[PDB]
């Protein structure tokens, strides 16, 4: 593939896999490559909300937000208690 | 800090999203604790040919997570493909 950078990472994946599983696999060649840039901030929020009707409660929220791209996403939202 | 408006607006987003998805009927009151985790890296997807022993050949899809501003890489998954 002439792509020595990606091959080195492929060999590492094989080595790591063998290390975990004793699969005894031998790297032969890299047939497909894809590089996914991930750049963002994982926000952890503790939030107080007013429930219906009246009671106040605390929730833990987790929000994923990208920096170079217009994208935010609620990962999880569960009661603290 | 939980007093930065930028953070509060995101907390508002969280509450609104939860209401939209689950009909939770919650009203944002305040943001009491904030934590920012920077994430910067590359998720590599590789289809790799290996030799067993076996000793036949087989294809695997590997995922490797790698941070760019830190010296860290990690095997995420290693699955056999048909
Ligand atoms: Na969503």
């Amino acid at each position: 593939e002439n792509d020595l950078e990606a091959i080195e990472l492929a060999r590492f994946a094989v080595a790591e896999h063998n290390s975990k599983t004793n699969a005894m696999l031998e790297f032969e060649r890299l047939v497909k490559v894809r590089h996914q840039v991930v750049a963002g901030t994982m926000h952890h929020f503790t939030v107080q909300v007013k429930e219906a009707g009246g009671g106040k409660k605390l929730y833990e929220a987790k929000v994923w937000e990208k920096v170079w791209e217009n994208f935010k996403q609620l990962q999880s939202f569960q009661p603290v208690g």
